[PDB]
């Protein structure tokens, strides 16, 4: 529980230190979620998954993907942005669009399922700007305190003596751009892959190959984006 236990128990070591400035804020978010349930509203993803992106090593992140907030359908969000469990089908629409662009950009076949854990395991941080949502209500937790947490995560990543490429999908993600200003960091910004915005510049954006060109140009290894 985010209300009950400290960062050193909840997230990976590097992340617990990176997020020290927002320790109280994370506990505050646990209190917010408690109050939601007391009031008769639910949240997604499950409590134990809310901070899941921060359970993969901070020091290993090479690419940052940021979306808006978790999927609003119960059974979709798993705490890694855009990912779904391997048994989920049909895929959410934004994921179908991501995968369409993945095939167009990289030439790989469509993935077998919507599980993005391989990316997380290979140094891609799958973040959302806001880490919870009320079921069926996109953006319902905007402005409730998560933004300070994800801002802190981005500043910390950018302050590392390491290369970073950021992929910011949509307007809420885009508000992290000012924090991504140091010379060790590069940002790719595009419209979000949701059907509402994807035709404004998501399709054709080639984020995966661009990220790899950027990594190689900073002397970093590219991401193996291939999903099974
Ligand atoms: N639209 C979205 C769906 N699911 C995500 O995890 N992030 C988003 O921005
Ligand atoms: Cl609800
Ligand atoms: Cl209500």
């Amino acid at each position: 529980s985010m209300t009950a236990r400290p960062l050193s128990e909840l997230v990976e070591r590097g992340w617990a230190a990176a997020l020290e400035p927002v320790a109280d804020q994370v506990a505050h978010m646990g209190q917010f979620l408690r109050a939601e349930i007391a009031a008769g509203r639910r949240y997604l993803p499950a409590g134990s998954n809310v901070l899941r992106a921060f359970t993969f090593p901070f020091d290993n992140v090479r690419v940052l993907i940021v979306g808006q907030d978790p999927y609003p359908t119960p059974g979709h969000a798993v705490g890694l942005s855009f990912s779904v469990a391997p048994d989920v089908r049909p895929w959410p629409r934004s994921l179908a669009n991501i995968f369409d662009e993945y095939t167009a950009d990289l030439g790989y076949p469509l993935p077998s399922n919507g599980d993005l854990t391989p990316w997380a395991q290979r140094g891609v941080l799958l973040l959302n700007r806001v880490l919870t949502v009320r079921p069926s209500n996109p953006a319902s937790h905007r402005g409730k305190g998560w933004e300070a947490v994800t801002e802190c995560a981005i500043r910390a990543l950018a302050a590392r003596a390491a290369p970073l490429v950021a992929i910011l999908w949509g307007r809420d993600a885009s508000t992290l751009k000012p924090m991504l200003a140091a010379g060790n960091c590069v940002a790719i910004e595009s419209p979000h892959p949701s059907p509402l915005s994807a035709s404004r510049g998501f399709f054709g954006s080639r984020p995966f190959s661009r990220a790899n060109e950027l990594l190689v140009g900073m002397g970093a290894e590219p991401i193996d984006w291939r999903l099974p």
